[PDB]
């Protein structure tokens, strides 16, 4: 490509009809396949929230699953720790759990309870928002253990489905829009 | 790397009776919460695939989910790319699906060329199941898996056996 963005963007392909007749689906697979555009991601998103905190950030909280491939390599870039949000069952040890809409029902994400001491500052990382539901259960979690999230940042965000506008007051950055 | 070895050794906790009764859970957890210790951790598996294979690497493969955690920044550290092997279901386009002993894994029809050379990881080696249908399915696509890589390894579970010829490696063992 050229710039960092466009090697991101060349490498969204694009699949119509995945996973139903009508919605228009964004892999980041190429992405994570292409050195040189896993590289230009995480530099993109670094920058930005380098630049936004001034290196003020404690943690950066990844989501289960496809937030995994972000979020630990974000991280080590800006010096961080990781916490992690997953699936209902999936971490051993007390957590604290909350529920989200997922396709026509209902799911679960947890957070261990010594994840985070409080008063930490957090940013919540995935690779999309679409409905923000994982977000908000994100969000919500954090808040629980006192911790301060300061936004919630993704590569890809698909407007047409009004993510954003459900994580305030936590503000939302991604890197790519598409409806 | 001894003193790297054991930032990622003190890190890992270990939880009695989880997911069930009798099972002692492994968790990395607090490596990755350890930016020290996510770094060392990467650092030694980086360390060990180029003193195995060199430059000789041309992707890692990241399993779902715990490898996702560490397949992109062992790629990054080794400048190479990382393929992602699926619970079935989750990847778009055409795809190779396999089951094993039931639960199902899968991968994107072009994720690799044939003759091409990979590295897979995922955080635990227990059984072997999982890494073992994760280099069958590689397999599908002609590709050459070179080693399978982990932070841990439940020696009395005979994973290694299981994954045979190929490699295993392991930064940390359990029985
Ligand atoms: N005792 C354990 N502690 C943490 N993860 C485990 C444990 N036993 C099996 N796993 C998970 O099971 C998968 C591999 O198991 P296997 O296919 O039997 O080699 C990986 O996702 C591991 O993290």
């Amino acid at each position: 490509a050229d710039s960092e963005l466009q090697l991101v963007e060349q490498r969204i392909r694009s699949f119509p009809d995945f996973p139903t007749p009508g919605v228009v689906f964004r892999d980041i697979s190429p992405v994570l396949k292409d050195p040189a555009s896993f590289r230009a991601a995480i530099g993109l998103l670094a920058r930005h929230l380098k630049a936004t905190h001034g290196g003020r950030i404690d943690y950066i909280a990844g989501l289960d699953s496809r937030g995994f491939l972000f979020g630990p390599s974000l991280a080590q870039e800006l010096g961080l720790g990781c916490v992690l949000i997953r699936k209902r069952g999936k971490l051993p040890g007390p957590t604290l759990w909350a529920s989200y809409s997922l396709e026509y029902g209902k799911a679960e994400l947890e957070i261990q309870k010594d994840a985070l001491e409080p008063g930490q500052r957090v940013v919540v990382v995935d690779d999309l928002l679409a409905t923000g539901g994982t977000m908000n259960a994100a969000c919500e979690l954090l808040g629980r253990l006192q911790a301060e999230v300061l936004e919630c940042v993704s590569l890809v965000e698909l407007t047409s489905l009004k993510g954003r506008e459900k994580l305030a007051p936590v503000p939302g950055f991604s890197l790519l829009q598409y409806e």
